[PDB]
């Protein structure tokens, strides 16, 4: 049941506070540059953005290495342009189901506990994720962490991305 | 807080998570589409515009706060005659850009976390809704209760619809 994606969620870190910070006028062109930018970038890695959920975004790929990829590329933006917003960054593979312009199922919401588990500015991974990104020539991980996530049973171990 | 007077929802089901591993995507998916169905038509009963779904809820617009309020009111009702579903609803009211079909700015995150702070089975109010309601609406209010919310400074009085 389901297709198998890759899907990658964004947030972008206390951008309440933020937003409270700046005002509605600053606010809204600053998320319309974001969106901007995340769109631009997703689809040099021939993602597709199929919905933006809260401060951020779900994005799907079909292949883990476009989405770690996509990840870094955006950390590396969002850099230049502090030189502020830091985003979470998770990604997970698995089955999911499609509906309309959405996607459903547990490993969407995986998805997205992944990447509420990340710091501003990083790029954590699933277990599976970075399995099938064992032998990347490119892409490097750290020794991973466990956690529990909400609303699943059992422990689970969730990478950081080492971009150079 | 810029952009035109508006009221906004969040609907959020409780544990949709748990729920999910409980009776699996094929179940899950189709006790999804038929909740999407029952908030479409209820909020349309009211006149509202669902704007976007965000997370396992909605995010819907209405023009006056009694809309926003008996659509919650009779949402509950319909969950109630009703694989369990509670959802949290949380509503408030102010200025919001509204672009490109979405709704952005301040008022939409304090709507958001006023949603989060209600319980399931309950409609929580910002104190900008109650007070808009102090007419015989055929609504009725607890004294409410007063909270931190995440982003914003100080505290905030909300109240739960009694119906
Ligand atoms: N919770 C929720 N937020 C939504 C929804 N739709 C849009 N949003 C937006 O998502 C934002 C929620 O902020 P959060 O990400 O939960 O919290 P934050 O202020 O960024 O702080 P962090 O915990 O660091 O992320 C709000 O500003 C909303 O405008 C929705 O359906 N549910
Ligand atoms: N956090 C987050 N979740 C999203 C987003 N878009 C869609 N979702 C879905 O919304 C659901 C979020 O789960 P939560 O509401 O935070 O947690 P829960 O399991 O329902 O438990 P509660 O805290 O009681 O709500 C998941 O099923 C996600 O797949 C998004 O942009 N951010
Ligand atoms: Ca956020
Ligand atoms: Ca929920
Ligand atoms: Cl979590």
């Amino acid at each position: 049941m389901g297709s198998r994606v890759v899907i990658l969620f964004t947030d972008i870190e206390e951008s309440t506070a933020l937003n409270e910070r700046i005002g509605d006028r600053a606010w809204v062109k600053l998320i319309s540059s974001h969106d901007k930018l995340v769109s631009d970038l997703v689809r040099r890695q021939s993602g597709h953005v199929v919905k933006s959920q809260g401060d951020g975004f779900m994005v799907a790929f079909a292949r883990p290495e476009q989405a770690v990829r996509c990840g870094i590329e955006l950390q590396r933006a969002l850099r230049r342009n502090a030189n502020e917003i830091r985003v979470r960054i998770g990604i997970h593979m698995g089955r999911s189901v499609r509906r309309g312009d959405d996607l459903f199922g547990r490993n969407v919401a995986m998805a997205a506990r992944v990447a509420a588990q990340a710091a501003g500015g990083e790029i954590l991974v699933s277990q599976p994720v970075r399995d099938a990104l064992s032998r990347s020539d490119g892409i490097r991980f750290d020794d991973g962490r466990e956690v529990e996530l909400k609303g699943f049973s059992g422990t689970y171990r969730l990478f950081a991305v080492l971009a150079s």
